[PDB]
């Protein structure tokens, strides 16, 4: 019985910033392993942050290596996505997943890997 909430989202100019938040709802004692995917237009949903339980692993695909930076607050159950630097080609719908295990030597990269989602919210970068 997990609930996720994917909020942030919206309309920004190219250039600037946002944050993505996603919050998680569990009553058992797991802190979920969590991932940003997003789905930009004409494309495949794909993989774009990662983050283990504790915030000592992160992934990133793409050039958010460059730009983007993924954390989580653990007090209040809830990670982060901060999007610098954003571009028209940043335009997509990003959504928020998780699972129960945790990670250290290998990335659970794949959809399959979480069971849990939200839904989706929309970020539109223009110039
Ligand atoms: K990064």
């Amino acid at each position: 019985d997990v609930q996720l909430q994917a909020s942030g989202g919206g309309s920004v100019q190219t250039g600037g910033s946002l944050r993505l938040s996603c919050a998680a709802s569990g009553y058992s004692g797991s802190r979920y392993s969590m991932a940003w995917f997003r789905q930009v237009p004409g494309k495949e949903r794909e993989g774009l942050a990662f983050i283990n339980d504790d915030g000592s692993r992160t992934h990133y695909e793409g050039s958010a290596k460059d730009r983007f930076g993924i954390s989580r607050d653990n007090a209040q159950n809830t990670m982060y996505l901060q999007m610098n630097g954003l571009k028209p080609e940043d335009t997509a719908m990003y959504y928020c997943a998780a699972r129960e295990s945790t990670w250290w030597i290998t990335v659970p990269l794949g959809e399959a890997e979480y069971p849990y989602w939200g839904q989706g919210t929309q970020v539109t970068v223009s110039s």
